[PDB]
């Protein structure tokens, strides 16, 4: 709309610089964005919340469960919101598939960086096990 907040120009080139594949020619565009936007707005999901990287983690994270269960369109989804993600963090990868291990690579920092507020959450639940 008339309030953006992200670039306009700059991550757009960035945006097309991003490979789909790992050792393809094949790169991103908008069609993949339009697409994912629309989509959402079906998901019952704003196509803003692609807009900010704080809200691609809302999304993602509910595919994310899906990812399983959903058909190859789900799968689509995620992988390309995961790919925007990274480049609104403001992080430089290689293809599809490096902005989807960053994510997860990124992430781990947090739990090395967590070791006493993991240990605050947290309980050893005894399962049965019977014949
Ligand atoms: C109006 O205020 C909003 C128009 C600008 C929003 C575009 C920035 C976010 C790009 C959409 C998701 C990209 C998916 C890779």
């Amino acid at each position: 709309g008339a309030r953006a907040s992200v670039a306009s120009g700059g991550e757009l080139d960035k945006w097309e610089k991003i490979r789909l594949r790992p050792g393809g020619k094949k790169q991103y565009k908008l069609k993949h964005i339009v697409w994912a936007s629309r989509e959402l707005e079906r998901f019952a999901v704003n196509p803003g919340l692609l807009e900010t990287s704080e809200g691609c983690r809302q999304i993602l994270g509910q595919l994310q469960p899906s990812l399983q269960t959903g058909s190859e369109e789900l799968r689509s989804l995620y992988n390309t919101i995961a790919v925007l993600y990274c480049v609104h963090q403001r992080i430089d990868v290689k293809d599809t598939k490096e902005a989807l291990d960053k994510i997860e690579e990124e992430q781990n920092k947090s739990k090395k960086k967590a070791q006493q507020a993991a240990a605050d959450t947290g309980n050893n639940s005894q399962v049965s096990q019977n014949y």
